[PDB]
């Protein structure tokens, strides 16, 4: 037993990370087959950030401007193209460590692992969620751009995020691997606003089931509620609406623990209205919302990968 | 910015993980050079757990009893020996993915990354700390034994933990890689007791500095304290004593933020005596103690590895 915020093993992604340097900007790229993917703002100097024209900057670049570097070995760039907010650098060598992969776009409320990199070298791995406002609460310092987020499903890496920028509240914004931003953000350093966030209700319920599976039961009761009456409380506490689909998705956890979904909703209502009264749940004094129902099932049945 | 519980990239360890099956027990092993390391209780059936004699069981075993399996490839065991609570299986093939490594034993209060594995396949990676009572609060299901904990320092993997068992409070116990248990635990399934734990004071202070670096300042004050007066409060709240060595170790973080260590102690005193009053620090409503001063510096300066 136990419950931890657990990332996927990162080896498959480590073998794809390279360093991309152009001008005086250095950042990370993702090397799959004979293409290196990276944030297009690499073609920008410090005076460029404030109002850039990326098509302008890119026609003025040439292949030899891009210094791509895989560990020690130099990668010769033989072509370049822009796709939305990502740059695709064609190199003359296919990455022999290329995993089975897919480019997927995730939904707010879903989780993924981030491999934080600097100068093409991995620094650390952690888990997070795409927030309802399309930001992520990451840990990124300057030079981390081009680090990616991903999920793994047996042997296949589903890349879902590439890091581009930090917003004023210290949260982070980026694109899918087709270069399309998550949320209403642009890769310019003009004033931009994260937007009001909400708590991911279905994930909080999943985590309450994780707690019951692990022996925390003090928040349980036999009050029950209707879905409509629960959603009235959700709205008041800035939680998102729970749908019948969410209830269905929680079915297996409900079946495992013998606690009906609407009964767990009544527990969450009381926790919202009363607080935790100095107690903890899975070592937290807050209601945690960055574990999906899949994350709970995965961790409490021991699914593996390779 | 941001602050996450961040593990080391796990690729170097993934390439060492194998499956060890003997009798009807299956667990994980660590394949370095031509040796596979695994918990010696693999030589035990279910009736053996309750009072085993491992020297008895091991002389009755032979090499062909041990089924070692690296992904798909079969590893021929050519010798076996016991070292404390670990088994060393000599195989006829050296692991070509063997990293630079060391076997280190860590101190309570130190952190490491765990690569949780089942059937020799990595499932997830997470960070934790060795508790003052020599347990770890892990996430381990049945079949996870032989999973290892580690730190990485540039290219060198320092293995510090191998998983053996779960105690009744849902915490975990294991050995260093020389097979010596952390704490007063034995690999028998007789009743065993975790022992009263304490909070790792120096780590809490490190995390408060992480918070200031990241813009949480509401808990700061200009009350100050002496080391002796702080330790009187520590003892009352079941915190461990802060030493002058701990103060010295916090020096760089103190210098970076301009907050004297003893001033941060006065903040922690007020947090202990008053609570957090509905506020959070780095997204937690509890005082977090599983980040070392090194973990904070590493994450807030961006140190990498390969
Ligand atoms: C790429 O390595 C970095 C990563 C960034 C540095 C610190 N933490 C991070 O995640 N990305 C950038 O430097 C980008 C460049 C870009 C194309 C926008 N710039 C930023 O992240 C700045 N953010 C920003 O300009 O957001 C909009 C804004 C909001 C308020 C005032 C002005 C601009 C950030 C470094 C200030
Ligand atoms: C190896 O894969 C497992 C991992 C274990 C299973 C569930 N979570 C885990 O971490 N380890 C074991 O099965 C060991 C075997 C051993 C050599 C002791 N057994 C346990 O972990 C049991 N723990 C135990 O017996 O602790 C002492 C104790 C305490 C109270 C009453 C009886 C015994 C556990 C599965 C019950």
């Amino acid at each position: 037993s136990g419950f931890r915020k657990m990332a996927f093993p990162s080896g498959k992604v480590e073998g794809c990370m390279v360093q991309v340097t152009c001008g005086t900007t250095t950042l990370n790229g993702l090397w799959l087959d004979d293409v290196v993917y990276c944030p297009r703002h690499v073609i920008c100097t410090s005076e460029d950030m404030l109002n850039p024209n990326y098509e302008d900057l890119l026609i003025r670049k040439s292949n030899h401007n891009f210094l791509v570097q895989a560990g020690n070995v130099q990668l010769r760039v033989i072509g370049h193209s822009m796709q939305n907010c990502v740059l695709k650098l064609k190199v003359d060598t296919a990455n022999p460590k290329t995993p089975k992969y897919k480019f997927v776009r995730i939904q707010p409320g879903q989780t993924f692992s981030v491999l934080a990199c600097y100068n093409g070298s991995p620094s650390g791995v952690y888990q997070c969620a795409m927030r309802p406002n399309f930001t992520i609460k990451g840990s990124f310092l300057n030079g981390s751009c081009g680090s990616v987020g991903f999920n793994i499903d047996y042997d296949c890496v589903s890349f879902c995020y590439m890091h581009h920028m930090e917003l004023p509240t210290g949260v982070h914004a980026g694109t899918d691997l087709e270069g399309n931003f998550y949320g209403p953000f642009v890769d310019r350093q003009t004033a931009q606003a994260a937007g009001t966030d909400t708590t991911i209700t279905v994930n909080v319920l999943a985590w309450l089931y994780a707690a019951v599976i692990n022996g925390d039961r003090w928040f349980l009761n036999r009050f029950t509620t209707t879905l409509n009456d629960f959603n009235l409380v959700a709205m008041k506490y800035n939680y998102e609406p729970l749908t019948q689909d969410h209830v269905d998705i929680l079915g297996p956890l409900s079946a495992q623990t013998g606690i009906a979904v609407l009964d767990m909703c009544a527990s969450l209502k009381e926790l919202l209205q009363n607080g935790m009264n100095g107690r903890t749940i899975l070592g937290s004094a807050l209601l945690e919302d960055e574990f999906t129902p899949f994350d709970v099932v995965r961790q409490c049945s021991g699914v593996t990968f390779q």
